[PDB]
């Protein structure tokens, strides 16, 4: 009898999900943020964001193919967070930290927000 | 910077499992002899050579129901489906052969190799 945990399995799943996203395979929503559109998998968005979890749990919104976010959100900040969702890697820089932080607050992504606070503390 | 979040992928996978448990955004039913299992095509493709082949095939990719070989043990399938969504594999002497054969059919090499390791440790 053995109960085995595969330590790299989740990362490899995420990599494959990102591969699918990159190829537009099984993507089921376009997120619109002012001057940019972004394609994604609803399930991944739900998995990574309190806002998207709330949006797509709502049966009136669950099957929408387009979601318009607040047009005051910085699209670059959104793009950085979308990339993070699919890779575990966060491209934080002095030139984007404030935008990433505010976007992560809006998306309800607490660990990123806290990481931004740590970046600010060390700056 | 590029900050790496070591627990992110695991947390995504567990949230996907929660969505599967609640039947949220599942898009396929897998039939194994008398038994049915709902899942997300994206996760199946991410975890299985067989499902990746099926859902990249022009003729099968838009199917909402996939019938597996009825010779597959549904318990074996359930164990592998749970593994896909959790990274945890329930292996014991009374299920090893069924799990291994199922993993071969599903084209899940790491699980097959782990089964061979279990045989080395126990035969
Ligand atoms: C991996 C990761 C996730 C989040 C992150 C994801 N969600 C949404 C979420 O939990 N969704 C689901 C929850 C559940 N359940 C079932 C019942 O039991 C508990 C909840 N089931 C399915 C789904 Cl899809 C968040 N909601 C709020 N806040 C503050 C967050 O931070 C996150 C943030 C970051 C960051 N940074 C991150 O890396
Ligand atoms: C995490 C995990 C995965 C597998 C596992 C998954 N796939 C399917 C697969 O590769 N899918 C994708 C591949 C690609 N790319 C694009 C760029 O070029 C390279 C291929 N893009 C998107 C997807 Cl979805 C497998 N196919 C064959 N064989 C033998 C396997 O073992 C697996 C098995 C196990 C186990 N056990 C496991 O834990
Ligand atoms: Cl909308
Ligand atoms: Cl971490
Ligand atoms: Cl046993």
């Amino acid at each position: 009898d053995s109960q085995i945990q595969f330590t790299r399995h989740a990362s490899d799943v995420l990599l494959n999900l990102n591969r699918l996203r990159s190829r537009d395979i099984l993507t089921d929503v376009v997120i619109v943020v002012s001057r940019e559109q972004f394609r994604a998998h609803k399930t991944v968005l739900m998995a990574c964001s309190g806002l998207f979890y709330s949006i797509f749990t709502d049966q009136l919104k669950r099957n929408l193919s387009v979601i318009n976010l607040d047009p005051e959100i910085n699209p670059e900040g959104f793009n950085i967070l979308l990339d993070f969702m699919y890779t575990s890697r966060l491209n934080l820089r002095e030139g984007n930290i404030m935008a990433v932080m505010a976007t992560a607050m809006y998306l309800q992504m607490e660990h990123v927000v806290d990481t931004c606070r740590k970046f600010i503390k060390a700056s």
